């Protein structure tokens, strides 16, 4: 599959972020996940996502979706499709976006490697 980059929605992240396009389906690779401390609750994961121009780190999966990373594929290097998503704003500032519905188009394995040279996105 050639030109790697091209399988990802380059600018996806930035048009979340400053704009809040919410009606855009982008797909993005996971570059890595891990699970927040919570107390008594089901876990939750963090995911530092790629677009190919950027990086993000401020992903959470909804519960909902905690099977894919626990049972099934959702691991680092897999490229997806988010089908919905929000964004939710912390009372410090900080926004997180949150992964409602999401798609495996590819698998880690069928991918293997982090596409392109992505930067982390600042705010
Ligand atoms: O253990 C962790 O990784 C962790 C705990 C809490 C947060 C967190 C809190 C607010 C935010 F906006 C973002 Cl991006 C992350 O990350
Ligand atoms: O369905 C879910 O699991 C869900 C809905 C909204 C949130 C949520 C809202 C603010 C946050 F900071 C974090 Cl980590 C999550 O999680």
């Amino acid at each position: 599959g050639s030109h790697m980059v091209g399988q990802l929605s380059r600018g996806a992240i930035a048009a979340i972020m400053q704009k809040g396009d919410t009606n855009i389906k982008p797909i993005l690779q996971v570059i890595n996940i891990r699970p927040i401390t919570t107390g008594n609750s089901p876990p939750r994961y963090r995911l530092l996502m790629s677009d190919g121009l950027n990086t993000l780190s401020s992903f959470m999966l909804a519960t909902q979706l905690n099977p894919l990373v626990e049972e099934e594929q959702l691991s680092s290097n897999c490229v997806c499709q988010i089908h919905r998503f929000i964004v939710n704003t912390l009372k410090d500032g900080r926004r997180v976006v949150i992964l409602m519905e999401l798609e495996v188009l590819k698998s880690a394995e069928a991918v293997g490697v982090k596409i392109g040279n992505p930067v982390p996105y600042n705010e």
